[PDB]
């Protein structure tokens, strides 16, 4: 029941919002101004803890639209979590913890938005997560997983494919704790939604399996919105859009003008806007005591009295069910299992030639077992990547009779955005969730807004990507990736994997899997590659390594996936005619630029020149080589091997253009790429 | 009203189709076999000339689900395109005229589809180019505009969320002569579709704005398809979605398995298909004589009449309106109006210092009335791209009072991707269009599926990218492109130009417009840059020139956009105290790389260190320079003078690498980065 001091605090979060923004003298004062009434009448009401913003059964919230951060970093201090009025004071501003849009690594900030689309699917990703843990380990008597997953979402964010792709995704999986607010105020930027966005939205959403509930005067309705989350919670088998209509700007001399969505309100405007709440037009970053007051008694203290209640229902758990507790306590403390490398497979010259994504396939067969936290699966194409272990159970609701919510294999779908950041919101979960999808290696560029995500964020996300080449052959040009590796080695902190035979696959897996903040791409093949004499986990880890070494080579040879095996044999045809080359396989330019400089110049030295071979752009190699040989021109559709011989990727091809970049470079001295000047 | 011949087509096609695919032993057979009918009866009423591939008015056919392209090279074969039974017996065979895939460069092969999603969205923008044109020189007795927009998509396109996109922005604009024919047939790869795929279609179709119409036995109903799309032609107001039941691979002994869905279908069952349909089971690409009259009957010697008529039409128009009618024939013969170039806006050193952005704006501005075919836009940020010319009207119904179909100024939405393949397809439409569009450049990362195929088929599509590096300051790094120029570096044909003021901006806008071929991005600033003494339109066109030049310089620094003014006062900081650079502007890399190697290695030449400058990933630069300054890391929110200060860009920062590249070297003799060994 909402007094005058509920209505106090929506003025002192409005208000706020509004100084944090104008200080910084850039920002988005509009939709903060507009969402307040909701953002408290929703965390007054969220089982949260602010002192423990890692509590595993947190009420969890996104702000989808990521814009409105003045809003979040508003909430964040007013209920106790760790941000002050300095902090918001130098939102924006360099080296500050208030940025201009939310970012993952800052206490009760869930995942990164700005990116418009990325937050709502996100939070998909975290109701599955939820569904999941709880039906793992919640027992009769122990509780252990319910929390509710709240995401405010806003025009941009509905316009944008991937909230699309992802809402289809979370209906069809009848995700019931998934409360979605959508700030329904009829702009965007250009202006009006009427100019461009005028769909049923919630005809639409409704379409998907959504319940939808609608919430009239979202300006002041404090009472009604009340009663619309709290309807919106008995949804249990239908998340829930309840759109919420509300004025952009609200409160302020151009509420409802596009003008106020992405500039500070003018000081004037601020001024009135102080006086019409009953705030000084003089004074900035004010909170009244009873606001702080209230917070603590109806958010801080029972958040951690609740907290305190898990704890202890966590540890007779942990003496009723001991093998159970246990596993859960760990994937809380964020240990992978011991030692459980040692169920990864090695290989040797001696064993079969398997295609790369055979290989994949095997290793997912023997981790499954081993992680009950893997949950992982396919953006439509399970018999193609080779992506799912033979004892699986799918990811489903109940009521479908094709799995339960305990499954570990998801289907998602031709879907691969929203399987994209639906693995970041289930990696940003937290209970040590291992996510991994599979897809052809040419459409992860679908995903790129989330993939970019996953590295900005720093979120261990595992994309199986298979079919990396033109080896894929028939299906031709509009499936043979020739930028795409190239583009996602420009890209900081992901690791773009390219394992060439057996223990590549297993140093690919286990440097994926025990990574804590790098994601992943593995690209495979389609086709049969052999097993080499020289690889090993071991050194595959390094992401670069001597695979046939010579005393004292007149080439270096580097090369990455299938290339590794063309090499190898292109230096039998180079030995026969008295050139002695050296082979270098470099699985991952990440991890090996992580090696110590020491190492790295020992495999790639000074005085040798190192020609490259890579079927894919020649334009990432210049910081390893001296001559690269790849495909700088869009694939062909033919029996694969007649496309690799079509474009020269031959024993004796590379062998050539060994011999003729020994020949340019006979009597200079050359520099190793990786040596640099400052 | 249909007979034996037409049941005897369908026959015909159902088993070419299937002979297609066993011959190449690689192919999808499922849906070519369950939509023969649905073919048959729309390429019936379809007004195209087969003789004539080109012709404006031809009624326009898209597969979007392109794997299924047997049934469209047994179509195309079948109704006199150029095609023979030969070109189909080497059907996915290196160098045939019949790729795994349709590609736009083919005679009747409209778009290049297969990644799905992509030809729904682009049948969507050839809609709109077909309302604007004929809003545009429709005048009363010469109606010279007029076609249909026809489409065949399946489940997969449906879940690709830039069909939703486009289906939106569609529905908006009320596009009624696009009529989209989808294959319900129940399967995608991993099995059924209510494994992940049970939202109900025609609900969030209704949602949109379109006509749904129901088609209950796809497989045998002739009449009732026939019906589905004459009612869907009455509806000018609603584009118009015929939901069409069929049972994927009908006819062979597994249909309705996704077993048919992606491989060749066994002998076995080929011969007792074959049987079934009357037809000889040891016998391959048979083709009855009656099929082939009926189709010379039925459809080439109309089409031949439709398009002669036309052809009458335009010549009485051309006497009767000489503007309009000189105007079409022009931009119908592909040649951009003579001298338009001259119209573009040159500048000098003493000018102003402007952001590139605004720059950009004002060449939109000087030439929309020049030339007719532009027709472009954001996606809804209209304001921060600066992306129209203010006496514009916008493209939208003539029922909103907004605007009207010969607008030329179209309001995407805050749908990246559906841009993407809605420039793609009003590019395809032909009439000389050149659509561009706005966004960040950080985002066209959403829209990547689209820009790959601009390069792959080569349609001539402008992205005006702008808001370019940590320049955008506050926002932060979910905002600030790292990898995206790398990234599009690395992708075969693709302008991506990156100008640094007034003449380099019109020299990009000439070298994007002039294009028949290669799609562009000109990635544009949001701070001001000055005007460079030393640019000019002439040396800009050519990919990359000396902006000064030294008698012996010390170094080259090689630089791009904002960085060149910057590059250009690290060399006044560097000859106070006596090194000599040499600054070459670099603003396309793909210009430039077509450039005469004498030019090229004039500008960047042996026994010089060349570092380039730009505050983006280093790793595209290898081809240029000997050291690289640039940002791999992610940016940062703050005010962007103090970040790029921060990240060391600053006159004095750029001086000192310079000055330890030289030391680095001093005593080696160089190379250019450019001379390749093979
Ligand atoms: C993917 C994507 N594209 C774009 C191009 C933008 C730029 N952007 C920021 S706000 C916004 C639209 C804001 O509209 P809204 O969601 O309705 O927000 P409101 O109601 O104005 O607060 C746009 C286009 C973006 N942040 N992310
Ligand atoms: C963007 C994209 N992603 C993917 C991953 C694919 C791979 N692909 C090809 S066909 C198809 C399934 C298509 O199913 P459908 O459209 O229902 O086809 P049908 O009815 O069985 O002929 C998939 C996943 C693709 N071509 N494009
Ligand atoms: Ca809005
Ligand atoms: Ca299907």
């Amino acid at each position: 029941q909402f007094t005058d001091i509920d209505k106090l605090a929506v003025s002192t979060i409005r208000i706020l919002a509004v100084d944090t923004v104008s200080k910084a003298n850039s920002g988005h004062p509009g939709a903060p101004l507009g969402m307040a009434p909701a953002a408290h009448v929703l965390w007054s009401q969220m089982r949260m803890n602010p002192t423990n913003p890692d509590w595993i059964n947190r009420d969890r919230f996104v702000l989808s639209n990521g814009h409105a951060v003045a809003l979040l970093y508003s909430m964040l201090h007013l209920t106790g979590y760790d941000l002050s009025i300095e902090d918001l004071k130098q939102f924006r501003q360099l080296g500050s913890r208030t940025p201009g849009h939310p970012e993952f690594e800052l206490p009760g900030v869930e995942v990164t938005t700005g990116p418009l689309g990325q937050g709502i699917s996100n939070a998909v990703g975290m109701a599955m997560a939820q569904a999941n843990l709880a039906a793992t380990y919640n027992k009769p008597g122990f509780t252990l997983s319910d929390n509710y997953t709240y995401v405010f979402l806003g025009d941009g964010c509905l316009q944008e494919g991937i909230s699309s792709e992802a809402s289809s995704l979370a209906g069809h999986l009848k995700l019931g704790n998934l409360i979605a607010i959508y700030d329904d105020n009829k702009i965007t930027i250009d202006g009006a939604t009427s100019i461009s966005f005028d769909e049923d939205v919630a005809k639409r959403y409704e379409a998907y399996g959504w319940e939808v509930l609608y919430v009239e005067n979202g300006n002041e309705d404090l009472a009604g919105i009340a009663k619309a989350i709290a309807q919106a919670k008995l949804s249990k088998d239908k998340p829930t859009l309840i759109k919420m209509t509300t004025t952009i700007g609200y409160g302020s001399l151009h509420a409802g003008s596009h003008s106020v969505h992405g500039a500070p309100l003018k000081a004037d405007d601020v001024k009135q806007l102080k006086s019409k709440f009953g705030f000084n037009p003089d004074k900035s970053f004010v909170v009244p005591q009873e606001v702080y007051d209230h917070y603590q008694k109806t958010i801080l203290k029972p958040g951690v009295e609740a907290n305190n209640k898990w704890n202890k229902l966590f540890s007779e758990y942990q003496k009723k069910f001991p093998e159970l507790g246990a596993e859960l306590a760990r994937r809380l403390s964020g240990q992978l299992p011991a030692n459980w490398e040692s169920k990864l497979p090695t290989y040797t010259a001696k064993d079969s030639a398997v295609a790369t994504r055979k290989l994949s396939e095997t290793v997912l067969e023997d981790v499954y077992n081993q992680l009950p936290e893997l949950i992982g699966g396919s953006a439509d194409l399970t018999p193609s990547n080779l992506t799912r272990w033979k004892e699986a159970l799918d990811f489903q609701p109940p009521s479908s009779g094709s799995g339960n919510y305990s499954g570990r294999y998801i289907r998602y779908g031709i879907r691969e955005h929203a399987m994209g950041a639906i693995m970041n919101g289930i990696s940003a979960f937290g209970a040590n969730y291992k996510p991994y999808g599979g897809t052809f290696l040419n459409f992860v560029s679908y995903a790129a807004g989330a993939v970019r995500l996953s590295a900005l964020s720093g979120h261990p996300v595992i994309w199986v990507a298979t079919h990396d080449s033109i080896g894929v052959g028939e299906d031709g040009p509009t499936h043979q990736p020739i930028e795409t590796l190239a583009h996602f080695r420009s890209l900081p902190n992901i690791q773009v994997w390219r394992p060439a035979d057996g223990n590549e696959v297993s140093a690919a897996y286990k440097n994926s899997l025990e990574s804590k903040h790098t994601p992943s791409i593995i690209a495979l093949s389609r086709q049969n590659l052999p097993q080499l004499e020289g690889s090993s986990i071991e050194s595959a880890s390094k992401g670069g390594y001597v695979l046939q070494d010579v005393a004292n080579p007149d080439i270096i040879l580097v090369a990455t996936g299938s290339e590794v095996s063309l090499s190898v044999e292109a230096a039998k045809t180079l030995a026969a005619k008295n050139i002695k080359a050296r082979v270098v396989s470099l699985p991952d330019f990440f991890t090996f630029d992580k090696q110590p400089l020491e190492y790295r110049l020992s495999v790639l030295p000074d005085n040798v020149p190192i020609m490259s071979v890579e079927v894919l752009a020649t334009t990432c190699w210049g910081k390893y080589a001296h001559q690269s040989f790849g495909i700088d021109r869009f694939g062909a559709s033919g029996k694969a091997p007649e496309v690799f011989k079509f474009f020269g990727f031959t024993p004796e091809g590379v062998a050539e253009r060994a011999q003729k970049t020994i020949a340019f470079y006979k009597g200079d001295k050359l520099i190793s790429p990786l040596k640099k000047a400052f």
